[PDB]
């Protein structure tokens, strides 16, 4: 279970 979130 991988969770992976990015913002700029």
């Amino acid at each position: 279970q991988i969770g992976l979130a990015q913002t700029q």
